[PDB]
């Protein structure tokens, strides 16, 4: 996988309440988050479905 997939998720410092995915690679699994809509890291998606296929490929 990428080394952005190795990433912890990233809120950053924005004020926005969006939830986003990530993926946990000592869990395995896509996890949500709160993304605050400001700075994202690249360990941030939609969907579940779209984490999965970017890192769990």
């Amino acid at each position: 996988r990428p080394a952005f997939c190795l990433e912890p998720p990233y809120a950053g410092p924005g004020k926005a309440r969006i939830i986003r995915y990530f993926y946990n690679a000592a869990a395995g699994a896509a996890q949500a988050f709160v993304y605050g809509g400001v700075r994202a890291k690249r360990n941030n998606f939609a969907s579940a479905a779209d984490a999965l296929a970017a890192c769990a490929a």
